[PDB]
């Protein structure tokens, strides 16, 4: 099932190739195809600050999971999903979660309330955790997405005659 | 490890300065740098809309914690993160929070249910403060965001051959 789920992603899209006749999307779908070079860098730009806020967050925090499949969630797809709208200030901010002595190293600790945020988060710089996130969704929300429209508009008014 | 884990950060930056031979990366990092300019100008437009919204904002709820670092955190970071979707209703809206007579000083008061919000908040001009976040969301969602696209746009063009 797995790989016919995937299947049926291919075939569909495929619908995009059998409309290329058309006049009306004839043009357009082919204009899609030389916007790709925009796209690739705004992913290498994304994926370069990611790794840079993703890392330095989690660093920061010092989860007490720890877990390599839980550690790569909390680097990569919870920074992603902050450029969408989806902020867990609750699971990365000191002020909203409650203070425990769970972990016997020391240090101060809170418990997120999140089931994938870790047991236990330290209070020690959350201040520069906060400002993080503010440097984030500026450079990543604003910065890149705005500039990936500049280059669309760019690309499509150069390659529309041709 | 709060050193280290900026310094990881600036060590990540430098990935891009190494890829700047590269002839598809090359030309658009550098075209990033000259944005910098119109940044600069939509983060003092933001900040001077940021400082008049949220300090109105902050002085008509009047929240009976008034910390400094809570006054900080409801003056800046609130609004700041309303510019990303999250807007907490719950915590500036006399209809959904419940009333109490927490306070004795003069006047109504609400309790909202935030932890960072403020135990509790005066009913006096609440439709004042709906109707500011109404235009808060209006001038820096909307005005704001799409007049910095409009500089990009503009921008990228006139630096593209140079």
């Amino acid at each position: 099932r797995t790989v016919l789920c995937i299947d049926f992603m291919v075939f569909t899209v495929r619908l995009l190739h059998i409309f290329t006749v058309n006049k009306q999307l004839g043009p357009k779908i082919v204009i899609v195809s030389k916007m790709m070079k925009d796209v690739f860098f705004f992913l290498f730009f994304l994926g370069v600050w990611l790794v840079a806020y993703g890392v330095a967050t989690e660093g920061l925090l010092r989860p007490r999971d720890s877990d390599f499949p839980s550690i790569l969630r909390r680097v990569f797809y919870r920074p992603y999903l902050q450029i969408f709208g989806q902020i867990p200030q609750e699971d990365m901010d000191v002020a909203l979660m409650e203070h425990s002595n769970c972990s016997s190293e020391p240090g101060f600790w809170a418990h997120p309330p999140g089931a994938q945020a870790g047991t236990c988060v330290s209070q020690y710089a959350n201040w520069l955790v906060v400002l993080l996130l503010v440097i984030f969704l500026l450079v990543a929300n604003i910065l890149l997405v705005n500039l990936l429209i500049a280059m669309f508009s760019y690309t499509f008014g150069k390659v529309q005659g041709n």
